[PDB]
């Protein structure tokens, strides 16, 4: 239950800032407005530093192929059974898949229209 603004407060890494500004203006706009941190079990998630992390693995798709949920799990302290790994996977894919694609291949969602 802790305010998303907390998401600025967690790191004062140079990126941090302009990501958070960036990623809650995308998920305003597209009808997804993130108001609360979102966390596995009773551990809000840092949601900069989980999209740092499965970009250095190379994304959603390069961390499923090579199975490392319970590994970013262990390390980022969610949790070291195979429950957290899928719960933090499950995050990922709600809060930031979409993203990740807008961000990283320049993929943007075709106008609403079909």
């Amino acid at each position: 239950g802790e305010k998303i603004t907390k998401v600025y407060e967690l790191g004062n890494e140079p990126e941090r800032k302009l990501w958070v500004d960036r990623y809650l203006t995308f998920m305003e706009e597209r009808g997804s407005p993130v108001s609360s941190l979102p966390a596995v079990g009773k551990k809000p998630l840092d949601l900069f530093r989980l999209y740092v992390c499965v970009k250095e693995i190379g994304g959603l798709a390069q961390v499923n192929k090579n199975k490392k949920w319970r590994e970013l799990a262990t390390n980022l302290n969610v949790g070291t059974s195979s429950s957290a790994a899928s719960s933090l996977k499950k995050q990922y894919i709600q809060y930031l898949f979409a993203f990740e694609c807008k961000i990283e291949r320049g993929e943007e969602p075709p106008p609403e229209v079909f």
